[PDB]
């Protein structure tokens, strides 16, 4: 019973958090094996961020300019390289707490947990989704850069996000663990506006199945629809177009509840057209799009 | 920038989770020092839960009937006692991962993180609040009993909740770590209905300050009110009566934003009377009451 915006347990990622200082800039680093991953803008001053030339700025940095602190003990930096927008600091000690891990680049719509950190120390964990415009609606202040986003499959942590930037509109931009930015963003203190933040339709449907599973059924109607008819309505309300691939992924939820995917789409169509009329679904007065069909299955089954 | 329903990092609590089996019932235990804490209903079968006499049922249980497993290794049970609705299993080994801890009984309105567990393994972490009717709106399935609720102050984990029961309405009931139930609930498979779930007013106001801090200001109006006038409106909308103690606790938020507590109460009064007119505040279409004034301060300042 109950449906909560649930993050993965963060212990495996807490044991990887370090503080990285270069000159007078301090941010977070991720220590996996003998490598510390951090945003390359750690080498920048506020003057540098206007139009930084990172290859040029890196020339004036040596291994001894990067101060890596784990807890309260100093790690010895024996190498450094730049891969896209992240710095990789080779340290002389493998992290004893390194869990089983992969680096994965997620697609928009996919959700993940963020362990927000300041000065190598964790402050909290929350669930996010990679928006269709490649931003994330996180909760980050100055000092949080280098905090990571991740998913866990039993004992393997798939790191998918590293926090880099706050856009002028309060939304956030970052890279995968190879330093490649999600979306068109660049690590520069330049006005970069986000694209349309459309609703993740497959996620709304998944959350409507989670609601049916937990008792909220008022929104189930007597209608059905087709993918093309649903998509006309989805376009009007800035919802992502629903594909047969999304229908396939909703299959286990459709099988458990006995409600066909297209029938649930007609319910979602009526919810868009009429609104919720002062009602709630799973304690929310709007249609939640940050639970994937996998998240609903996991939460509703008890996957540990 | 951004405001998220954030849980505390769960690593310190993950290192305390064990699996407790008694006969054919398996649930979660909390291993702190040389003691394992778990719900006393671990000794019950489904037949026993109808009208259990726990003192009588405990007579037929010996130390060797409690199987405590940490990871995949077995802990030796050298003692057992019942304290209210929890069992305390004395083990022969202190938990090497025991963090600094306290046991605290929280008041309704107070928030905490829950590490949901199944078979001693963590599945996820989310933020909760102790409702004014002493229930929590968690996300728990069969097997989750013994999962705990907690707050962290730097290095000290204050354990405040142990999950015991699911009421017939899908809401949850549990004890503090002394085995004392929050509210009037009893660990028996008997219909127990919850009281009125009123809104935590001090928390809504705190979240309105968090919204002003992050840019959502449309709801700020030209009005002010008094505590007695606000409370007449609060009574009508099933909101907890606001006291001067709540006003005092909102003081730091009032000081940061420069918006008097009573002025923010008049904004909340108009939001109750008129609704949100299809608008949102911090991405929500309803007034959020599961952030305390302390949570807003911590999240908005970056306390690690
Ligand atoms: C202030 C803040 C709040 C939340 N998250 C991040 C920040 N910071 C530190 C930045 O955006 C810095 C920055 C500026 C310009 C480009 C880049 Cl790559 C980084
Ligand atoms: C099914 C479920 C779902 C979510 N959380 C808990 C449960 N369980 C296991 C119970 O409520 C058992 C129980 C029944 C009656 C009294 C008590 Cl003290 C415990």
């Amino acid at each position: 019973s109950g449906f909560r915006k649930m993050a993965f347990p963060s212990g495996k990622v807490e044991g990887c958090m370090v503080q990285v200082t270069c000159g007078t800039t301090t941010l977070n680093g991720l220590w996996l094996d003998d490598v510390v991953y951090c945003p390359r803008h750690v080498i920048c001053t506020s003057e540098d961020m206007l139009n930084p030339n990172y290859e040029d700025l890196l020339i004036r940095k040596s291994n001894h300019n990067f101060l890596v602190q784990a807890g309260n003990v100093q790690l010895r930096v024996i190498g450094h390289s730049m891969q896209n927008c992240v710095l990789k600091l080779k340290v002389d000690t493998a992290n004893p707490k390194t869990p089983k891990y992969k680096f994965v680049r997620i697609q928009p719509g996919q959700t993940f947990s963020v362990l927000a950190c300041y000065n190598g120390s964790p402050s909290g964990v929350y669930q996010c989704a990679m928006r269709p415009n490649f931003t994330i609606k996180g909760s980050f202040l100055n000092g949080s850069c280098g905090s990571v986003g991740f998913n866990i499959d039993y004992d393997c942590v798939s790191f998918c996000y590293m926090h880099h930037m706050e856009l002028p509109t309060g939304v956030h931009a970052g890279t995968d663990l190879e330093g490649n930015f999600y979306g068109p963003f660049v690590d520069r203190q330049t006005a970069q506006a986000a694209g349309t933040d459309t609703t993740i339709t497959v996620n709304v449907l998944a959350w409507l199945y989670a609601a049916v599973i937990n008792g909220d059924r008022w929104f189930l109607n007597r209608f059905t629809t087709t993918l093309n008819d649903f998509n006309l309505v989805a376009m009007k309300y800035n919802y992502e177009p629903l594909t047969q691939d999304h229908v396939d992924i909703l299959g286990p939820l459709s099988a458990q509840t006995g409600i066909a995917v297209l029938d649930m789409c007609a319910s979602l169509k009526e919810l868009l057209q009429n609104g919720m009329n002062g009602r709630t679904i799973l304690g929310s007065a709007l249609l939640e799009d940050e639970f994937t069909p996998f998240d609903v299955v996991r939460q509703c089954s008890g996957v540990t």
